[PDB]
């Protein structure tokens, strides 16, 4: 992901 995952 961009944010954490």
């Amino acid at each position: 992901c961009p944010f954490v995952c």
